[PDB]
Parts: structure tokens; C-alpha cells; sequence
């Protein structure tokens, strides 16, 4: 209803999208970094031992 | 069940997205460094 | 209802699977990749103790 | 394009689809695969010890 419907719709639509942006950042960056990291870390602690 | 329920089901799935930031910028993270500190400890146990 | 409705719904309903696998299923994983881990580390030890 | 197809709305719906799609995997297959693939990685540093 004008012009605000759009408006309001497409204003959480647009909230929504940079949330799920930011969580495909999360998964797809951020936290395959930490496991390569948390891996190096671990390998690195257990090829101190021999 | 005109705009205003559209407008529901928006919040409901911004509310959701939002707990997945938690996840996974909170949660996952801060159980990957429990897990870290736990193994990094009973490797050294190993050591001395 | 309708279009817009159906594909909000869709939506909602993969987001309720991401919460599941993300607060579920990767939780699951992470535990028992540490219990492995843990188990193998721990099973040297007392492989240690003869031999 | 024509006002029929709803403009503004209609590509936000798409994206955030095509975005929590992609979120799927990499929660459902990326994330075990690199789990999967760090849990080998420590075992063969210990099997390497014994």
C-alpha cells in the first residue's frame, strides 16, 4: 500500500539478505579459517612429541 | 492474512537468521577453542 | 496464499534446518571428533605402560 | 520489466534463496567434509607414532 508496503517489505527482505550474507561469510570463511588453524596447531603440538 | 502476516513471517525469518549468527559466529567458534584447549592439554600430558 | 507466501515459507524452512545443523548436527561433530581424538591419544598411553 | 513481476521483491526472494541454499552446504557437506578430512589428518600424525 503506497508507497510503504513495498517499502516496509522491502526494507526486512533487505535486513534478511545482509544477515544471511554475513552468515555465509561465517561458514564459508571465518570458520574454515579457524579449523585450518586449530589443525596446524594440533599437528604442530603432536610432531612435538616423537 | 494480507501484508501484516507476510510481515510476520519476514520477522520470523530474520529472528531465525539472526540465531544462526549466534552459532556460528559464537557458539561454533567458541566450541572450537574448548576443543583446542582440551586436546592441546592431554597432548602435553603426553609430553612431560 | 500464494506466491510470495510460498517461497517466505520455503525460506523459513531451509533457515530451520540451518539452525539444526548448525546448533545439532556440527555441535555432534565436534564433540565426537574430540572424544576420537582424546581416545586416541589416551589408548597410547596406556600402550605405554607394557613395552 | 513489467510491474506484474513485482520488481524489487522478487530478486530480494531469489537472493536470500540462492544464499540459504548455498548456507545448506556448506553446513550440511563443506563444514563435515573439512571436519572429516582434520580428523584424518591428526590420526595419521598419531598412527605415525605407533
Amino acid at each position: 500500500s503506497p508507497s510503504s508496503g513495498l517499502g516496509s517489505i522491502t526494507d526486512l527482505l533487505n535486513n534478511i539478505l545482509s544477515v544471511a550474507n554475513q552468515i555465509i561469510y561465517n561458514s564459508a570463511v571465518a570458520l574454515p579459517l579457524q579449523l585450518d588453524t586449530l589443525e596446524s596447531t594440533l599437528l604442530t603440538a603432536i610432531k612435538s612429541l616423537q
